Formats: C-alpha cells, sequence, structure tokens
C-alpha cells in the first residue's frame, strides 16, 4: 500500500580501463562490479552508467587500483564490492 520505497537497486557496471598508457598492455581481464544506491531509479537511462579506474602511472608491476564510480547529481552511493582490484601491467612492442 505504498508508491515508491523499494529495496536499493543492484546494477552491474562494465569495468573499463581509462587513461591507458601508450605502448602498454595489461595482463589481466577486467570483470564488472556490483554497486548499491540508497535510492530508487526505475529508469534514469541506466545506459549512462560506467565505472573507470585511473592509470596515471605505468610500470611492469602488479598495482592495486581503486574502483572510482561516476558521481550522481541526484542520488547517493552506499558502497562498492569489490572496492579495489589487482591488474598486472606489461610492456609492449619490443622496441623498434
Amino acid at each position: 500500500s505504498s508508491q515508491t520505497l523499494d529495496r536499493d537497486p543492484t546494477l552491474t557496471l562494465s569495468l573499463i580501463a581509462k587513461n591507458t598508457p601508450a605502448n602498454s598492455m595489461i595482463m589481466t581481464k577486467l570483470p564488472s562490479v556490483r554497486v548499491k544506491t540508497e535510492g530508487y531509479n526505475p529508469s534514469i537511462n541506466v545506459n549512462e552508467l560506467f565505472a573507470y579506474v585511473d592509470l596515471s602511472g605505468s610500470e611492469p608491476g602488479e598495482h592495486d587500483y581503486e574502483v572510482k564510480v561516476e558521481p550522481i547529481p541526484n542520488i547517493k552511493i552506499v558502497e562498492i564490492s569489490p572496492r579495489v582490484v589487482t591488474l598486472q601491467l606489461e610492456h609492449h612492442h619490443h622496441h623498434h
């Protein structure tokens, strides 16, 4: 006997790598992520929802990158799961 007010939505975002260094090739697959929001968006063009990690650095090492979500100018975020991931970086093109 109520209009809105329903459990938080659980949508999965395609984890894509951004700021990918040049001549660099990652050695690990990128899996989606499960996020929770303390709100209710039956629509809001869910198409425009993605998660991206920062790669402001490059070096053949196993660096742990934090999951950075896209701020929503209307609703609030609750948390992420996982919250951090390990991606192996490897060089490419054996010189000239």
